[PDB]
């Protein structure tokens, strides 16, 4: 064949799969297997090979999606950190790498909807690809999905924030085993919204959580100056359209 399998790296969304791409020096590549649009979509975000995304390297033809692999992904990462974790400035750095990929995916009007670590990858010189986007746990969860009330941009900076807050914790902010048990789990940190912020016809009401009050967020993430605390809580917001977009993130205080 034209690529030569070695490993899975790999479950979901299902397989990706580590391959020699034997035509192009050996290298390692991830393969993968409104269709040719969902593709084409794809194609189009390439050709402006921004640095925070995953490379496209071909597409063979049922549907084999030849991508750029790197070594690691965030888990891994943050698992094999020293103690006591992550650098402040590369807690910082990170950060801005990917929120720089997710403003990069939705001024193209991508939605990637499951942010994750596993799908966050992080090259040995400590560059951030997203991956595994634009194809088709809820501990990354956004409460408009949860609900089913809601599904547009905002959906992905909730990720971020729970991401950004695991990148202090080393361990998940929401690790809920349900929707109803993550909803309950993220308003027991957050507290329960004001009644104009609670999604309208949906099927859980405001009342079913009495999650009484907002509790402080250093109570869970230790480590957080008091600008990753206001960015975190503006990524944290319950409301997606109160809640900060990746643009004006690039722009927050807390990257000065
Ligand atoms: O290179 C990867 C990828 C995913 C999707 C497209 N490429 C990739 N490298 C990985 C390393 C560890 C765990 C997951 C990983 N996933």
């Amino acid at each position: 064949q034209q690529y030569e399998c070695v490993a899975e790296i790999g479950e979901g969304a299902g397989k990706v799969f580590k391959a020699r791409d034997l035509k192009n020096g050996g290298r390692f590549v991830a393969l993968k297997r409104s269709t040719i649009r969902e593709v084409a979509v794809l194609r189009h975000l390439e050709t402006f090979e921004h640095p925070n995304v995953v490379r496209l390297f071909d597409v063979c033809t049922k549907l084999t999606l030849v991508f750029e692999h790197v070594d690691q992904d965030l888990t891994t990462y943050l698992d094999k950190v020293p103690e006591p974790g992550v650098p402040t400035e590369t807690i910082k750095d990170m950060m801005f790498q990917l929120l720089r990929g997710l403003d990069f995916l939705h001024s193209h009007r991508v939605v990637h909807r499951d942010l994750k670590p596993q799908n966050i990858l992080v090259t040995s010189s400590g560059q951030i690809k997203l991956a595994d986007f634009g194809l088709a746990t809820l501990w990354y969860r956004a409460p408009e999905v949860l609900l089913q009330s809601s599904y547009a941009t905002p959906v992905d900076l909730w990720s971020v924030g729970c991401i950004f807050a695991e990148m202090f914790r080393r361990k998940p902010l929401f690790r809920g085993s349900s929707d109803v048990d993550q909803l309950g789990k993220i308003l027991d940190v957050i507290g329960l919204p004001g009644e104009e912020d609670w999604p309208r016809d949906v099927a859980l009401p405001r009342q079913a959580f009495h999650s009484k009050s907002a509790q402080p967020i250093e109570k869970f993430v230790t480590d957080i100056d008091e600008l990753g605390k206001d960015l975190l809580l503006k990524c944290l917001t319950f409301n997606p359209a109160k809640r900060i977009s990746a643009y004006s993130a690039l722009s927050h205080p807390y990257f000065q």
